[PDB]
């Protein structure tokens, strides 16, 4: 119904061999969603959904080496689970299962069948889809045709917060289970509810091909930067129950010219420490054939200061973050693009700051269309 997170997006790790990356946590994919509010639960329609990103290469063909390290589209699997929450669904056995939808990659079982009137001009699109499209169509299509495939989950509402969570259901809820806050605030604020759950959705960016005929294999790895654009380490979580990484790589989509990854991802600095940081998003075009990988550089980088000028961290919803174009070492160093503004409402007060003032003031020609955007919810 609202179409946004009401909790932070639990990273599960799964391998290629069909036992997951964290081969320990297969017994302890554990993961209770909390500051689950009253009016949480009175949603007419909630959702489990579970955002299923390929890692590796960009494209599965055998003879070559493809890059590594690369995010693409892969499905999402959704069930309604408004009855579970509403306290009407709840019980320990029931492994309710959500099935799963894969992009549409159908295009190889009826094309043996077509004959006497050939005339097509058309491509394959089965991986240039954003996970948000997916979820959109689970969302509307409750039974999926998923053959099979999806994750079986044992769903249960628990009374409470974090602490009537642990002191009545210890054995369902362990201290090893992941622990997901609530994208936005729970309706008893205790006094002393110290956060920084600052909260980076990779909306989406555009960026120009240029020469290329092949549209840019995107990946925004964003990164968090003080006022000298060190790498924040740790700063930024892919979610709950994970590690935070320090530059989170975006979903390296299949040659898309408008990529959207939607990806809401915790970034959790130090509330003091957020007071002298931001966060620079960096653009790498992920071509299919490795060594262009690691010979493609950084084409665009963007970035956004987590603190306004105006003595205040960065506002909540969202910012489009504008992709700059130019010398690479000029946008690497802070004290050049930090200066330079970021988002498209700081690069319209500086220029029209400069209009007044026509002092050695040539609006920079760096402003390309090229644009990314993030949705932001400081739970602090």
């Amino acid at each position: 119904d609202q179409s946004t997170f009401i909790s932070e997006n639990y990273l599960i790790r799964w391998g290629s061999n069909g036992m997951p990356k964290e081969i320990e946590k297969l017994n302890n994919l554990q993961a209770v969603f909390t500051d689950l509010s009253s009016m949480d639960l009175i949603r007419p329609r909630v959702s489990l959904v579970c955002q299923i990103v390929r890692v590796g290469h960009m494209e599965l063909k055998e003879g070559k080496k493809h890059t590594c390290g690369l995010r693409r589209p892969f499905g999402v699997a959704v069930m309604d689970i408004t009855d579970i929450i509403h306290g009407k669904v709840d019980d320990e056995e029931k492994q309710h299962f959500i099935p799963f939808q894969q992009i549409a990659m159908e295009t190889y079982i009826r094309q043996r069948q077509l004959i006497m009137s050939p005339l097509i001009t058309s491509h394959v699109i089965g991986e240039n889809e954003p996970l948000t499209s997916v979820l959109n169509k689970v969302i509307a299509a409750k039974e999926v045709n998923h053959k099979g495939q999806g994750l079986w989950v044992s769903l249960k509402l628990l009374p409470g917060d974090l602490t009537q969570v642990q002191k009545n259901f210890s054995h369902l809820v362990d201290r090893s289970t992941a622990i997901a806050r609530k994208m936005g605030f729970p309706e008893i604020i205790l006094p002393g509810d110290v956060r920084n759950d600052i909260y980076v959705t990779l909306i989406h960016g555009e960026f120009d091909k240029g020469k290329k005929k092949t549209p840019k294999n995107v990946e925004v790895t964003m990164s968090v930067h003080d006022e000298e654009g060190k790498l924040l380490e740790k700063a930024i979580h892919p979610g709950a129950g994970y590690e935070g990484i320090s530059e989170y790589k975006s979903v390296v989509y299949y040659q898309v010219k408008q990529p959207c990854w939607y990806e809401t991802v915790k970034v959790s600095i130090a509330i003091e420490e957020v007071t002298r940081c931001h966060i620079r998003f960096t653009f790498r075009h992920r071509s299919s054939q490795e060594t262009r990988d690691k010979s493609e550089r950084a084409f665009g980088v963007a970035f956004v200061k987590l603190m306004n000028p105006d003595g205040t961290t960065l506002q909540d919803g969202r910012h489009d973050l504008v992709v700059y174009k130019g010398d690479n070492k000029k946008m690497e160093d802070a004290k050049f693009y930090l200066t330079l503004p970021g988002t498209k409402m700081e690069m319209e007060e500086k220029e029209l700051q400069a209009s007044k003032n026509l002092v050695t003031f040539t609006p920079s020609k760096d402003s390309t269309k090229d644009s990314f955007q993030i949705a932001t919810l400081i739970c602090s």
